[PDB]
């Protein structure tokens, strides 16, 4: 599986997922009313979304743009 990857170290790019990580995720973490951290990458499992920790996942190549 290949996913879009973007985080504190990576400008948007693509990652070939480590074996056993078969999900691509998009995640938003609340910092303040007008600020959040947006990240993208590979994952093994998808936790439930919450208001301040919003996540969605998918299992097709680069489906997490």
């Amino acid at each position: 599986l290949t996913c879009v990857k973007s985080n504190s170290i990576w400008f948007p790019t693509s990652e070939d997922c480590p074996d056993g990580q078969n999900l691509c995720f998009k995640r938003w973490q609340y910092i303040s009313p007008r600020m959040y951290d947006f990240t993208r990458g590979c994952a093994a499992t998808c936790p439930k979304a919450e208001y301040r920790d919003v996540i969605n996942c998918c299992g097709t190549d680069k489906c997490n743009k």
